[PDB]
C-alpha cells in the first residue's frame, strides 16, 4: 500500500494544525496528521498558526495525502499531511519546534520516523516549544 498526494484547493488556514480545503467540491476542516500546534491562547500558538497560515497562503499550490488508516476523525475532520509546493507543512512545523509530534496511532504513522528526526532537530536547536 503507497501513499499518493493529490491536488488540493485552499479556503483558509485556521490554526497552527488544522485547514479548511474545498474536498470534492465541500468545504471541509482538515487536521494535519502526527502533529499538534498549541492552541492559538497558548505560548507559541500565534507563531504556529502564522507559520501554517503563511506556508499555505502563499504556496502556488497545496496537495493532501491521506495515510493508509482513518481518513476522518472522531469530530469529521479530514485526517491528512498538508503539502505546500512540495514541502510537508506537518514536518516543517516540527522541524521549527512550532508543532510536537503527537497523535501517533498505528495504521496511520507512515511519516513517523521522518518527523520524530525532524522533532529531534528541532529539540537539539532548543527552538520555540524547545526553548529555555
Ligand atoms: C491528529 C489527530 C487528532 N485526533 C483527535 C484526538 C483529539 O480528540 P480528544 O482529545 O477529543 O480525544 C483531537 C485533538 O485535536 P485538536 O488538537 O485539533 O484539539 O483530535 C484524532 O482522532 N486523530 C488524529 O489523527
Ligand atoms: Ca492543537
Amino acid at each position: 500500500k503507497k501513499l499518493h498526494k493529490e491536488p488540493a484547493t485552499l479556503i483558509k488556514a485556521i490554526d497552527g494544525d488544522t485547514v479548511k480545503l474545498m474536498y470534492k467540491g465541500q468545504p471541509m476542516t482538515f487536521r494535519l496528521l502526527l502533529v499538534d500546534t498549541p492552541e492559538f491562547n497558548e505560548k507559541y500558538g500565534p507563531e504556529a498558526s502564522a507559520f501554517t497560515k503563511k506556508m499555505v497562503e502563499n504556496a502556488k499550490k497545496i496537495e493532501d495525502e491521506f495515510d493508509k488508516g482513518q481518513r476522518t476523525d472522531k469530530y469529521g475532520r479530514g485526517l491528512a499531511y498538508i503539502y505546500a509546493d512540495g514541502k510537508m507543512v506537518n514536518e516543517a512545523l516540527v522541524r521549527q519546534g512550532l508543532a510536537k509530534v503527537a497523535y501517533v496511532y498505528k495504521g496511520n504513522n507512515t511519516h513517523e520516523q521522518l518527523l520524530r528526526k525532524a522533532e529531534a532537530q528541532a529539540k537539539k536547536e532548543k527552538l520555540n516549544i524547545w526553548s529555555e
